[PDB]
C-alpha cells in the first residue's frame, strides 16, 4: 500500500499525471471512455477560441480580414452545440478561419496578457482531426483536456508488485483548504509546478505571479514538519511549453536577478534552484526534483520509473 498526494497551483499538471497512470498501469482509456471526453475536447477548443476573441475587445486588436466579424458572430450563434458534444462541419469552418487570422494570432501570440488554457494551440491546429463525424478522442486528446479539479480524486493502480492510492485536489486558491484532508498515512507528495507559468498571473488573483504562488506554497508543504518522513518528489512541468516559452519571454518578468541567457538548460537550473532552496533543512530533507511534461507519457512513464524506485527504496 502505497499512497501518492499530488499537489501544486492551479492548472500545475497534477490530473494530467492521473491520467497518466491510468494509460500506463492499466492499458489506457477504452473507447466509451475517450467518447465521455469528446464534449470536453469539444467545450475546451469553443472556450479557448472565444477566449482569444475576448481578449481581442479588451487589448483593442482587430480582425486581420474584416469578413471574420460574420465568422465571430457566427460562432456565438453555433457554439451552443460543442457544448453538448456536437461539432458540425459549418462550426468547424467558422472556427478554422477565426484561428487562422492574423488579428486573432497576434492576439494568441499575447496570451499571457489574459487566462487561456494551454491546449488550446493543440485541439485548434487539429479542428480538420477533431471535427470529423464520428470523432474519438485520441489518449493525448484526453490527456491535453483541461477540467478545473474540485473535491478530492481517489485512484488506484498496481506497480512493480505494489498497490498505489494517488490522490489528486484542486490547487486553485479555493480548493486549498481542502488539502488537509489528505494529509494522513502519506507516502510521497509530488509537487507539480508548472515551469512555464513564470510569466503568468493567476486567474484568481491578476496582481499575482503564477510562480511566486507556486514558491509560497511549495514553501509551506515541503519544510511542514507534518510530511518529514515523507519522501518529496518535485515535478517541475510543462517543461515542452517551457522550452519554447523562455526564447522568447524574458525569466526576470518572474526573478528580476536572473542573469542568465534564454535558453531551456540555464533557466530550467535556476528555476530549479530557486524551489529547492526554500527547503529549511537541506542536510535531513532531500527533494527529488524532476523535469516533466505531463502530456508525454514517455516522458512520465520513464520519470516515474525512476520516482518509484526511489519511494520503494526509502519507504519500503
Ligand atoms: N503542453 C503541456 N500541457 C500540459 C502539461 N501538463 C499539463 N498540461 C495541460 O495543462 C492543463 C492543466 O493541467 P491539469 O492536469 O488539469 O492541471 P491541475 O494541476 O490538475 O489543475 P487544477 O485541477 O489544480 S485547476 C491540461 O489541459 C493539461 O492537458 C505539459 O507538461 N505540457
Ligand atoms: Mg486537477
Amino acid at each position: 500500500e502505497v499512497k501518492l498526494l499530488l499537489l501544486g497551483a492551479g492548472e500545475s499538471g497534477k490530473s494530467t499525471i492521473v491520467k497518466q497512470m491510468k494509460i500506463i498501469h492499466e492499458a489506457g482509456y477504452s473507447e466509451e471512455e475517450c467518447k465521455q471526453y469528446k464534449a470536453v475536447v469539444y467545450s475546451n477548443t469553443i472556450q479557448s477560441i472565444i477566449a482569444i476573441i475576448r481578449a481581442m475587445g479588451r487589448l483593442k486588436i482587430d480582425f486581420g480580414d474584416a469578413a471574420r466579424a460574420d465568422d465571430a458572430r457566427q460562432l456565438f450563434v453555433l457554439a451552443g452545440a460543442a457544448e453538448e458534444g456536437f461539432m458540425t462541419a459549418e462550426l468547424a469552418g467558422v472556427i478554422k478561419r477565426l484561428w487562422k487570422d492574423s488579428g486573432v494570432q497576434a492576439c494568441f501570440n499575447r496570451s499571457r496578457e489574459y487566462q487561456l488554457n494551454d491546449s488550446a494551440a493543440y485541439y485548434l491546429n487539429d479542428l480538420d482531426r477533431i471535427a470529423q463525424p464520428n470523432y474519438i478522442p485520441t489518449q493525448q486528446d484526453v490527456l491535453r483536456t483541461r477540467v478545473k479539479t474540485t473535491g478530492i480524486v481517489e485512484t488506484h493502480f498496481t506497480f512493480k508488485d505494489l498497490h498505489f492510492k494517488m490522490f489528486d485536489v484542486g490547487g486553485q486558491r479555493s480548493e486549498r483548504k481542502k488539502w488537509i484532508h489528505c494529509f494522513e498515512g502519506v507516502t510521497a507528495i509530488i509537487f507539480c509546478v508548472a515551469l512555464s507559468d513564470y510569466d503568468l498571473v493567476l486567474a484568481e488573483d491578476e496582481e499575482m505571479n503564477r510562480m511566486h504562488e507556486s514558491m509560497k506554497l511549495f514553501d509551506s508543504i515541503c519544510n511542514n514538519k507534518w510530511f518529514t518522513d515523507t519522501s518529496i518528489i518535485l515535478f517541475l512541468n510543462k517543461k515542452d511549453l517551457f522550452e519554447e516559452k523562455i526564447k522568447k519571454s524574458p525569466l526576470t518578468i518572474c526573478y528580476p536577478e536572473y542573469a542568465g541567457s534564454n535558453t531551456y538548460e540555464e533557466a530550467a537550473a535556476y528555476i530549479q534552484c530557486q524551489f529547492e532552496d526554500l527547503n529549511k533543512r537541506k542536510d535531513t530533507k532531500e527533494i527529488y526534483t524532476h523535469f516533466t511534461c505531463a502530456t508525454d507519457t514517455k516522458n512520465v512513464q520513464f520519470v516515474c520509473d525512476a520516482v518509484t524506485d526511489v519511494i520503494i527504496k526509502n519507504n519500503l
